[PDB]
């Protein structure tokens, strides 16, 4: 089968011809019908997230097929698989745990001590077929098609968990930083669909700000055209925002938005652009603000985003679909910030 | 009446003779029987917490009587006060809110927009008498004497709130940084009394480490005699700690202990030594750690620490009591780190 | 001023001429612009909730002006009131606490040991003016008019609290019993606006079922035309519902809907029709279901429903407005179940 | 191997000679070193819990080996088992789920749609060996011996979950009904070890009341010697208790203790004696009390009780150990209420 893999750090992904794996035990072989392209693949291709080298620091062994936003058709199942037939369309949660470690036992599968992350340290969906380590991480699609579903296995589940950690309610205001992108448009949608909170989206490109407006943001700010702090101060009447979901975490965002936090404000850190958080400690203490990291999601979150989307309450804003052979171009679009919403590969 | 007040920044507190206030409305005039000395008064005397000047940045108007760990006898009450008689011994929650702002309405009175903090921006207990803005912030002592009670209105309520925010349970390990001090000995006790969690206390003085051992810590480390990270790594079997309560937040603690956090670890920031938090953002995100500020406590927290102490489940470790005229010497002991547990003034 | 009061149990409310109270201290005199009519006033007029006599069992002292859904204009304030001017339009939370008891201290003011409930044990809004015990229980209207606001001080805040206690999320299904009524239409809206959960509304009148459909229910059932259990079984695919908000709690509802609960299901009991809950204990234990009572709401809940409505995310379905002199007729409509949505008096 | 099994309802358990199962896949064959005797086995032998027949209503297929408090030595593992060696001493969580259903995905394994409950619908520990469906449900003992550990797999995990659902804190009072029994002594211990709450234990036998006193109860009541309601009213100063953990749920307890609940009180229903809950609905609503069922525990709870016990913070009060051949006599002791604490079989 054809596969687009990360063969060498700092080089374009490589289109290779490799064998189709045989599913055994609880594994499932999925015929890929859609593979979302995440800005994380820009970092993968660069070989790192900040100063955390995927090889030396995270244990990633090259070559590896990328693609962790997964949706497809069941081709073959192992002997232990129960509840699926050939042809069934499913979304796949790629953040899998082995089930016995501390984190797996308390329902935090994605923080497993021996993680199996399809598209990161295990082969992903940028191919004709993909192996699912365990069938319990799949979701039978009922209303969604594969293209709409794929993005939910990362951008959806990640922002669903992030919106929950932001502890939002009708009396609060949320600020989404980088609201016009893949996760940004998703964070805005979920917050609109289930929190009742007022939403402010900020980006730095005309089309991105427009995308955030389309995603449902009550207020949108173009940080290139105006001072976002003055505007946020105006919108919240000097109270500041109760929560920020930063989908960048660059020196540009981290040196600005934490100052917009209200007392008890939660700064949810999702983006992986690679900067260092730097804030005066007494200021954190006196305002009781929090800086909380959020990583993809667990089985519970997956269930949550999939049911929300199946109900039509949220829907990935797919602005572009292209062939698997165009994986590098789709990634260049994110690296050059020439994309909005989400792009999906349709092998 | 005699009062020890902060008259000038960077100078010794001043013993003055001032008028005794007349309680009106819901106010209450308390005859001070005990006034705890907090390391925060070292910062007050220096005129700042980190680079946050108490005058220009926090609105503190000099002169102001210090002393926010309050316990005493009811001398006189206003016309609105209901439920107290002259002579009743009470502990006083000094972190008072006006009751109508957003934070007061959601039960976070210490984060009131118009805070009345006895000993900080309003006169405190380093005097013969002290005015209590509102009687609902008092607790009638049933078993505790004034000396034992006073420290609970700051070191107790603060660390009670911090231990709650650390989200501890029997499967977790807590690390208390500066465990031999006033708050340190209290954090260790509360965590021992109600979380079931394993406790590690770290300090840098032989007597402090011993105090932390006496407070109930399962493991104690003298960071002056050995590498605390190697030891914490050994105790937690390389898992790291699920929570840290840092009662320093100095460049020395912040550049070390965050590295000891396990995945999902919570770094509760209480200390006000004045450094800057600096940590690689991708590391925060990938391990889902959190840096959360905690400030004194609300009416709910107060109730919690007072009942815990009245039941004899925790008890401030008072290692020294002295006269009100000795306020500066007691503060010097904290500034020079020549104290353990808690010191209390007995006017 | 004119007032419609409960003078005698089992008799029509009485239109009387009484003196206008003078606001002192933190009290506020409100010129009533709208007074919602709640089915609770049907019980008040009958002198009881189930077998709990309002006089002998609850301490209600007759005569008392009814009306606890309050919205109006500030006429006069006491000496302590801060932040309001004559003419300001406000909604009033009638479930007031004195502020010092255990329940007031933990932010559950409606469960105060010495409750001041306007319209129940204190004079209410079925009059030209009404006294507000404490100004902190008011909310300044920004977008809502008085008629739209009034119902939020009971049907809104109550069902907001009930929807929160139902612990809903996108993977869950909520069942609202009596969904076409005043609270029913509100419960459905709030659940639609902030939980992401699938909603099933059930009633027994064609117009009520239609109202519930208009409120946003995904599925509606007329228990008079069909077996509600068979239908709920079909909709949830035999899983049952994760939560039920019963706005009746009659022998007719309690002997039916608890059987529709899924494992861990929460049966939120709001209605006061007066029956006895009867369920096999082993069944409760083995399926971990819960029967939880919910009563009006606290200051936090009030804030939540008011902000949700001001944002236009929910809006009371007012199906009828009439003059204060018509109070008895409006109550008869609820007693005879010849009403849907909410009725509001406009003195 | 020898096994004590439920062969016929209403008859004494039968000592049979059956084959030793062969562990395959993730299964594990454990050599039983201790098997706790639970009052649930009295109900099993009677063929029902209340009016819920274990055969017709729960799907239990006879014959079945009883015994769900499990601790033993690893004899043999399947091909998928990872992390264990022959001889390793482990405690076994018998409340196992298949891992794919809704409840398994949200971390509520014990509420699995296709439950595998060792000792209930699958063979248990009342034998020489026992098969563990999945190895991830085991806990490697480090400090506890098998006899001390076994009881934690039911009485411990169940009461750990129940104490957590009681939402206890230092300002609250807990009432344990049947506090001198197997679960009672455990509930009292855990509440003493991790809640900070004041504890009241009630029983009706002199030795049972004494056992509850030894378990750590602050107050003990013998309901045979005095009116428990008058005493509870006295202890709580008429406030009532914030939580009740009823380990009976008989007409005798259910018609008494709910009346002792404070406003917002939580009545946790654990016992399976078989009565019907009957309480006036308006009373539930007006006091916001809750009746919540609690069933054994999930993987998270198991981790919690095992770590609490390994730390020596709680310890089953084993008052009797006897041979496997004496299973019926041990059960008669519970059925006749001639036992306190916990009894363990040592095959
Ligand atoms: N924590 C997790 O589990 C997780 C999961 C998925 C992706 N991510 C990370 O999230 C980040 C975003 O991913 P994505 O797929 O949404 O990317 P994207 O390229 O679709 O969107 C990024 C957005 O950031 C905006 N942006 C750039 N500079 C900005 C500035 N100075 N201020 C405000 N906005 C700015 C862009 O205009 C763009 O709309 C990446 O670093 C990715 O690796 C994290
Ligand atoms: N956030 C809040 O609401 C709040 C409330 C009260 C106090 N505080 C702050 O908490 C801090 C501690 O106050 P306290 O009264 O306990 O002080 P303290 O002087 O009693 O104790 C401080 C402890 O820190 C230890 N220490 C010093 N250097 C150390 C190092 N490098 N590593 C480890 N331990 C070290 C000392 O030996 C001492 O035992 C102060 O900065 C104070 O202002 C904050
Ligand atoms: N717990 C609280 O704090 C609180 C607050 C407000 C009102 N209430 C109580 O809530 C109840 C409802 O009040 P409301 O103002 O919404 O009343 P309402 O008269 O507006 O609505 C009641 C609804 O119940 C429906 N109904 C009647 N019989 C039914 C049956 N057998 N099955 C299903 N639906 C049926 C009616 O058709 C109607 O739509 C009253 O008992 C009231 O006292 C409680
Ligand atoms: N929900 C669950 O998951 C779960 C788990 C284990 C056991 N259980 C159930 O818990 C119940 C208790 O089990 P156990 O093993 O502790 O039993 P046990 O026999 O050890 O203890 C029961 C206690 O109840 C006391 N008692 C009897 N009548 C009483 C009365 N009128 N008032 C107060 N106390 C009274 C006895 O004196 C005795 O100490 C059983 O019905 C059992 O099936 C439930
Ligand atoms: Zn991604
Ligand atoms: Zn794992
Ligand atoms: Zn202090
Ligand atoms: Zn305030
Ligand atoms: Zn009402
Ligand atoms: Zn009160
Ligand atoms: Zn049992
Ligand atoms: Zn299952």
């Amino acid at each position: 089968m054809r596969a687009v893999r990360l063969v060498e750090i700092g080089k374009p992904l490589s289109l290779q011809e490799i064998g189709v794996p045989k599913p055994k035990g609880p594994q499932v072989l999925i015929k890929v019908e859609a593979a979302g392209v995440c800005h994380s693949d820009v970092h993968m291709r660069q070989g790192r997230f900040g100063n955390l080298r995927i090889v030396e620091d995270l244990g990633v062994k090259l070559p590896v097929t990328l693609g962790h936003e997964i949706a497809g058709k069941i081709e073959e199942v192992g002997d232990e698989v129960v509840g699926y037939s050939k042809g069934d369309l499913v979304a796949v949660n790629p953040w899998q745990g082995e089930g016995n470690c501390y984190y797996c036992r308390i329902g935090e599968e994605h923080l497993c001590d021996s993680p199996r992350w399809l598209g990161i340290n295990f082969d992903g969906a940028y191919a004709e077929y993909v192996i699912v380590p365990h069938y319990k991480y799949m979701y039978k699609l009922r209303r969604l098609n594969a293209v709409e579903a794929a993005p939910l296995t990362c951008s959806g589940i990640t922002t669903y968990r992030a919106v929950r950690k932001a502890s939002l309610d009708p009396t609060k205001t949320l600020l989404v930083v980088g609201a016009g992108g893949g996760l940004g448009t998703m964070a805005v949608q979920i917050a609109k669909a289930v929190s009742g909170a007022t939403i402010i989206g900020v980006d730095v490109r005309e089309e991105a700000v427009e995308a955030a407006k389309r995603a449902g943001a009550d207020y949108v700010i173009n940080a290139s055209m105006q001072d976002p702090l003055a505007e946020i101060r105006r919108i919240t009447e000097s109270k500041g925002v109760d929560a920020v979901i930063d989908l960048n975490n660059s020196e540009k965002t981290l040196s600005v938005y934490p100052k917009a936090l209200a007392k008890q404000g939660k700064y949810v850190m999702v983006g992986l652009f690679g900067a260092d958080l730097h804030y005066h400690a007494p200021l954190i203490t006196l305002s009781e603000i929090q800086f909380v990291g959020s990583l993809v999601g667990n089985q519970s979150d997956f269930l949550g985003i999939m049911r929300l989307a199946e109900a039509g309450k949220v829907k990935p804003m797919i602005t572009k679909t292209m062939k698997l052979e165009e994986a590098n171009e789709a990634i260049d679009n994110l690296e050059n910030f020439k994309a909005i919403g989400r792009q999906v590969l349709i092998p």
